[PDB]
């Protein structure tokens, strides 16, 4: 571990922290309650949803949705965090060694893959076996609720909740997480990519930081490397998967529209 993959991993930490807002140590200190007595709005309920939701009735007014169904208002809303990440994302890309040096098509060739992929691994640090935080920490809705929603809505959450829970038992923190999604980013795996060549160098280099780093700052979990690699395949799969479900909604339900920015990433991926 020279001196050079300490600051390529601060650097990358440093990005990480500076174009997410949320990130695992907020998380779990508002989860845990220690530093305030002043705990997320939980929703639970149909009801408790419209609560929280009197706080953005206008953005719910100018996009058509106010008098539309529980689960269209949920998953319009949480394609917002998507754009949002995907965007936060794409900024975090430009700190990951030669990246910005890549091919434009090659950049949005691994953005369009790794992104959602990216998404569920980072989705875990806001999870715990009863709900997610949302709305920056400030909400917190309940994992039964997300399952009482009526099919196929409540089979888009439950998976993520499957991975998240084996995936903070690995109790990683905001430092291995930030090389864990620039190695997604840098998978050179991906269809489509014009110099197969430049990825690959620029992944070894991510991964073998990633390793290393994970080898001091989780002496004890010898194989945690490893797994995190089977949790790369995993979140592959997941997302393969996920990209599925969005198909079929989208096609069996008229109420439920696929944002712009979104489209072009499902378009044409799995
Ligand atoms: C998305 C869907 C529903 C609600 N709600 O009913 O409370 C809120 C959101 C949301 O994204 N809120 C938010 C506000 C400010 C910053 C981030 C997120
Ligand atoms: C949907 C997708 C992603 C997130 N997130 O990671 O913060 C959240 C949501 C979501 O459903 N937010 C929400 C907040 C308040 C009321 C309803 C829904
Ligand atoms: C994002 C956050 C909140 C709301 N809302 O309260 O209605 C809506 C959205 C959103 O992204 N709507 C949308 C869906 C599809 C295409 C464009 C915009």
């Amino acid at each position: 571990m020279t001196a050079d993959l300490k600051s390529l991993a601060k650097r990358i930490y440093e990005a990480y922290l500076k174009n997410f807002n949320m990130n695992k140590v907020k998380a779990r200190v508002i989860l845990s309650g220690k530093a305030s007595n002043n705990p997320p709005f939980v929703i639970h309920d149909m009801e408790t949803l419209c609560m929280a939701e009197k706080t953005l009735v206008a953005k719910l007014v100018a996009n058509g949705i106010q008098n539309k169904e529980a689960e269209v208002r949920i998953f319009h809303c949480c394609q917002c965090t998507s754009v949002e990440t995907v965007t936060e994302l794409t900024e975090f890309a430009k700190a990951i060694p030669g990246f910005a040096n890549l091919d434009l098509n090659d950049q949005v060739t691994l953005l369009k893959y790794g992104v959602y992929e990216a998404i569920f691994a980072m989705l875990s640090s806001v999870m715990n076996k009863d709900g997610m935080l949302v709305a920056y920490g400030n909400g917190f809705i309940t994992r039964e609720f997300l399952k009482s929603l009526r099919k196929p809505f409540c089979d888009i959450m439950e998976p993520k909740f499957d991975f998240a829970m084996k995936f903070n038992a690995l109790e990683l923190d905001d430092s291995d997480i930030s090389l864990f999604v620039a190695a997604i980013i840098c998978c050179g795996d991906r269809p489509g990519l014009l110099n197969v060549g430049h990825i690959e160098k620029m992944q070894e280099g991510i991964v073998h930081v990633l390793r290393l780093h994970l080898q001091s700052n989780h002496p004890d979990d010898i194989f945690l490397f490893p797994k995190l690699l089977q949790k790369m395949a995993d979140l592959r799969q997941l997302v393969t998967e996920h990209a599925q479900l969005v198909q079929i909604i989208k096609k069996t339900e008229s109420d439920a529209a696929l944002h712009p920015l979104l489209q072009e990433i499902y378009r044409d991926m799995y």
